[PDB]
């Protein structure tokens, strides 16, 4: 792949090998490790991602709908992936004949599934119990008993695993957790026989308690470098490798002279004789308007945004005249100085999370692993 | 194309060509339109947008960079087209091969795309100035008269326009605007001949004052049916009709009672025995976790998103039992309650702009012409 525009994010492989074979370390060998890479894998590039994980440890993969795992399928990767969301009952043929597993938490989809598949392709179904969070799975155990019967009933339908996600488990404070926690070992005892996987520790519960993770855990943030919170990052076991950086270079330079104004709504009024470099990055490429105060990095130094982000480009005050074609640094390092995941969510009022998955398809991914270029990853190119 | 998950924008094509064919009545026969379809076509589908807008009245077309220029002619575009921001001189042989015009604003850039470029086809250029806007373009004469000459003398280069943009155009006060384009007359007198193309309205400049636009005007947010600025909603020539919409579908539905936490953080509590539904779609969608505190219409009604929002997914409280399937709308309209973008880009603190183009490439586009389903576009699809 190729592009054209001077603007790219880099993703350092090695990092996200490291972060996964560190893990893999830590967990009992009996333990498997499920990648997390939806929403192509926290923007990092799915495909990428789920190859260096899988070889750094990892046994299974995890997706949020079904669209994400075909497409991984097509790229080629054969390891098991389980939907994590919901899915259409329609769509339980598909999802068989590919090899996906699904998440189920409701007696009604499986009556609907039944009578729609027959086989000859078996089905893995993940029970999916609600412990706290509210977002999905099973709450009582009628339903819960009605469920493992269906899935019982039919020839083709397999009770693979079940599991539950923690709300709380990046807080200092393990009270809501343990309840959780609780709930879950309770709510296992309606099973008439335990699965062959019970899951339930995402990064920061398996990173903070090893020992109560079951037969697999389901690796997410932490596999890309950023700790699941501020708060838990002086209890982490071992250092996170940040995987993502971000960069663009100047595509003009000019001189402003005092009371010139800069960008839409003439918001910015240059003080004195200042240099101001125009770089082709804007809200359409996830760069938010809202980042109008922040400052990147060039040549070495912290170079303030000044007026308002554009769709596609935006303005920052030089320390002089720098050339055309000068790198500037949007997130990652460049000497001394370093702007990371979390200074941009901490400016945005967000979470790091939400950063990388909102820098745009329109920003290439170019690849590191084995500290040389793999490949580039243009979602526009040809 | 086909998608698996209940999450779906759909993009209004008649919508799109009533907006261009208004205002192709409105200016002057003899002046061009160019429908600027840069970020996807502001998040709504470059390709089809692009047909639409040449079907009713548009000429040319306008994008961010080269790569984006690129996939419109792939994908079957014929018509003109001119990359509004930077490009490398090395690129220079690619645009000409493929019919694509350049902005230029800096003599050096000639220099290198004229050591660079022999023939035998000829590029087109557009003289960027700058006005005030302070993002790119010329500032003096000289350099004005030095890019001139440079085209002049390369028997492939052609200064086929030169143009401006205004920074404050969409603002009730026209003082700054004044000044940008008195500037701009000024400036124009530094070329020896006037380009067979003079541009510099946009939207909000081309709306207000049609008899100012010289030979072609750059349509762009009106033509998606969205106000440049709220400030001149009252002022607008003709009603702009919205092309953009949001749905998704009940996954999950549940009653909680008094006390039971809902999402990340256990920030929401359920006062009482409510319904709470569980919906596919979350931040990497681009429903950024900022609109927390939002509503969503479903049934008819407004109903508030609880909790923080996830990756994937959000949850909102019900009027009662709803069945799984439902419909919700996040921005159009169910029944008699609506939500606009302009709703939206409040609620985000930000501009309409903005919104459609941060509603990520996992969300597929399904097009509408003639009140019937033309296309379908998933990004992630197969
Ligand atoms: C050079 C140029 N011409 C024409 C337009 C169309 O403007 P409008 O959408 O308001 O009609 C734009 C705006 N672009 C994006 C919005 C920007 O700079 O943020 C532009 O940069
Ligand atoms: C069911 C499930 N398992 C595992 C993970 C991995 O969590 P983490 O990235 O913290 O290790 C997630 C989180 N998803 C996204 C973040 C969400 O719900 O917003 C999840 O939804």
């Amino acid at each position: 792949n190729d592009f054209h525009r001077d603007t790219w994010a880099e993703v350092d492989l090695d990092a996200i090998y490291d972060n996964v074979e560190n893990l893999r370390r830590l967990l009992p060998d009996d333990t498997h490790i499920m990648a997390v890479v939806k929403a192509n894998a926290y923007g990092h590039g799915d495909v990428q991602v789920a190859r260096t994980a899988l070889e750094a440890g990892a046994s299974r993969l995890a997706v949020a709908f079904l669209d994400e795992a075909l497409a991984l399928r097509e790229k080629g990767i054969e390891a098991p992936i389980l939907v994590l969301g919901a899915s259409r009952p329609a769509d339980a043929a598909l999802a068989a004949q590919q090899r996906i597993a699904l998440t189920v938490f409701r007696s009604d989809w499986l009556e609907e599934a039944s009578a729609l598949y027959s086989g000859p392709f078996p089905i893995h179904f993940h029970l999916k119990m609600d412990t706290g969070m509210g977002r999905l799975g099973v709450k009582d155990e009628e339903e819960t008993k009605r469920i493992v019967a269906l899935i019982e009933r039919h020839p083709h339908f397999v009770l693979e695993g079940l599991y539950t996600h923690f709300a709380t488990a990046d807080e200092v404070n393990t009270d809501y957790f343990s309840y959780q926690y609780t709930r879950f070992l309770h709510m296992l005892e309606w099973l008439p026989s335990r699965p062959p996987l019970v899951h339930c520790a995402n990064s920061a519960a398996s990173l903070r308690f090893p020992d109560r993770t079951f037969n697999m855990v389901r690796f997410g943030i932490a596999m890309y470098g950023l700790a699941p919170s501020p708060g838990i990052k002086p209890l982490l076991p071992y250092p996170l490798k940040e995987a993502f950086s971000l960069h663009s270079r100047l595509v003009h330079v000019k001189k402003l002279q005092p009371g010139e104004k800069v960008s839409y709504g003439a918001t910015y009024t240059a003080q004195t004789e200042e240099w101001i470099g125009t770089i082709p990055i804007g809200y359409a490429d996830g760069w938010l308007r809202r980042l109008q105060h922040f400052h990147v990095l060039v040549d070495g130094q912290k170079a303030p945004i000044v007026g308002r982000i554009c769709m596609d480009q935006c303005m920052i005050r030089l320390p002089g005249p720098l050339p055309v074609g000068t790198k500037v640094t949007l997130i990652g390092r460049q000497g001394d100085e370093v702007i990371s995941i979390d200074d941009v969510a901490r400016h945005l009022e967000t979470i790091n999370y939400e950063v990388p998955c909102t820098i745009s398809y329109r920003v290439p991914r170019i690849f590191f692993r084995h500290k040389r270029i793999m490949e580039v990853r243009n979602a526009i190119g040809r």
